[PDB]
């Protein structure tokens, strides 16, 4: 835990949540090398919600990682229905590329993705990324975009973290630490580096998340809050991600519940910088 960063991000929490008249809001920066959480702060007036484009990367690294997809792949990403209901895009286009996916963060992209793959194969990966009889052709979709399944800021920053080792997960410390670290193997070197990749060019097409100086990689979603057990009508909005892309530091995840969108990247933008900036991280952009 770095008070420097921890009292940073205190205020930037404060100021995201009253400027967008926010119920609350919620910021964890977990260490990619150690596991250590440097900074964990909540806007009182780590709460539950849905992952949902959270857990896009995770997807196409488990396809990539499962060889039922080619790196250079055109996926057909126009309208289609699994178990009566139609999956829906935000930004539809006919056809995506992977990178497309991730950037256009099409349900599409995901859900074709997922049916290329036994039910185990999205399971494992979210066991791995430590986001923990026959299923269903809409159930085996929704996952894939993350609805219909619960998480919290540490779990999504975990996750991160994970990306940002390039697929060694480091269990969480709130204990100071310091490199080396004993950490299990999860997923492939050059896949998980190459997704961090496809982050960065998500955080570039979406401007508001990025930071002078670094590289920065980054998912940006919406969904449902989880309140006692269940989805209510009421909307969280998170960025997460990782910096600085060329030799990954910080996992930060940033949550604000009920904004009254795009709201969370520039609250992540000046808490990912604040950390790097006030930690000497070489600059890489």
């Amino acid at each position: 835990l770095d008070q420097r960063i921890q009292t940073m991000v205190y205020r930037e929490i404060k100021k995201a949540v009253e400027e967008n008249n926010a119920e609350s809001g919620t910021a964890v920066l977990v260490d990619v090398r150690t596991g250590e959480v440097l900074a964990m702060a909540t806007a009182p007036g780590t709460d539950t919600f849905e992952p949902g484009s959270t857990v896009k990367p995770f997807v196409v690294l488990t396809a990539l990682q499962r060889g039922v997809v080619k790196r250079d792949e055109i996926i057909d990403t126009t309208s289609f229905k699994l178990s009566g209901k139609e999956i829906v895009d935000v930004a539809p286009r006919a056809q995506q590329t992977l990178d497309e996916i991730l950037m256009n963060s099409s349900n599409r992209g995901v859900s074709r993705l997922a049916l290329r793959m036994p039910p185990s194969a999205l399971m494992e990966t979210y066991q791995n990324a430590g986001l923990s009889k026959r299923w269903a052709d809409i159930e085996r979709a929704t996952v894939a975009y993350g609805y219909g399944i619960t998480a919290t800021p540490l779990q999504i920053a975990r996750a991160y973290a994970t990306l940002g080792s390039f697929g060694v997960y480091r269990p969480l410390s709130f204990e100071k630490q310091d490199p080396p670290v004993i950490g299990k193997r999860v997923f492939s070197e050059k896949i998980t580096k190459d997704i961090v990749g496809i982050l960065e060019k998500v955080a570039i097409k979406n401007k508001r998340a990025m930071v002078e100086g670094y590289r920065v990689g980054v998912k940006t979603g919406t969904a449902r809050k989880i309140e006692n057990g269940h989805y209510v009508n009421k909307y969280v909005a998170f960025t997460a991600g990782i910096a600085p892309i060329s030799d990954p530091r910080y996992a930060l995840v940033v949550l604000i519940n009920d904004p009254k969108g795009a709201v969370s990247a520039p609250v992540f933008s000046n808490i990912m910088g604040y950390a790097l900036r006030a930690n000497a991280i070489p600059q890489d952009a």
